[PDB]
């Protein structure tokens, strides 16, 4: 019952149709009301997933370890949290962080059970997070957008004008494997520019996004809509144009943690 994602060749990718593309690269739902979402993909084992409590709480430890085969979900791993929604709250073996609206939470290897809730079932916390295997625990931390040193980039000519907030990376804090981040298009702009997972969120539900993967001379496009991922693996490109602005989270892993 776990969403299991292989890797796939890039030969094989090309000969895949629309729906194709869509089964073995799209998170469709990422966010379900007192649930966690969570898919696994084997390249490089990240686990992607979204969590939004509201009448409940939600918890991942030792239950979601089994299908992972091990004692509890962070045994052998990093957890990389960005709250989207609502102000909430994350407690991590029994230490509560709380996590406001765009605050973060990186949860070093060892922590035995993290539960998610929301102060608010009103306007109720997305948590959105990425999973990577992890050698070496590092300490549990809370980063917000103060933190963060937002940097603008792009110019309104070429449409990009985006203004990139890296919550987890070397200069904030240590993780094995796990780089994030928080990426706004300027409105009026739309387009967005080793393997890595795109979030799109913050969208109107009409407005969608034509995401680029596919190797640079055999590129395909996802159509993506509001609140959901995408699997960019090692061989593919990533790039993005949208009807609208939007914002996304992205996430990676690889050789060496350098954005």
């Amino acid at each position: 019952s776990l969403d299991v994602r292989q890797s796939i060749h890039s030969a094989h990718a090309k000969t895949l149709d629309t729906q194709g593309l869509r089964n073995e690269f799209l998170v469709e739902k990422v966010f379900v009301a007192d649930e966690y979402t969570m898919v696994y993909s084997h390249i490089d084992r990240i686990i992607v997933g979204g969590i939004m409590p509201i009448t409940k709480t939600v918890s991942v430890g030792g239950e979601v370890g089994k299908q992972l085969g091990v004692s509890y979900f962070l045994e052998r791993r990093e957890l990389g949290v960005i709250n989207i929604g609502g102000a909430g709250t994350i407690t991590v073996d029994g230490q509560c962080y709380e996590i406001g609206h765009r605050d973060a939470l990186y949860v070093g290897k060892g922590a035995k059970e993290v539960v998610f809730a929301s102060i608010d079932t009103g306007t109720p916390a997305k948590f959105y997070y990425n999973c990577a295997p992890a050698h070496t625990t590092y300490p549990t931390k809370k980063v917000t957008p103060d933190e963060v040193s937002p940097v603008t980039l792009g110019d309104n000519l070429t449409s990009n004008r985006r203004t990139i907030n890296k919550y987890f990376v070397p200069d904030v804090l240590e993780t094995c494997q796990l780089s994030m981040g928080l990426t706004e298009l300027a409105p009026g702009n739309l387009w967005n520019t080793r393997m890595e997972v795109y979030f799109y969120f913050n969208m109107d539900d009409d407005a969608c996004v034509f995401h680029m993967m596919g190797q640079p001379q055999e590129t395909r496009h996802i159509v993506m809509h509001n609140e959901q991922a995408v699997i960019s693996p090692s061989w593919s490109i990533h790039s993005g144009v949208g009807t609208k602005a939007y914002t996304f989270i992205w996430g990676m892993v690889g050789e060496n943690q350098v954005f």
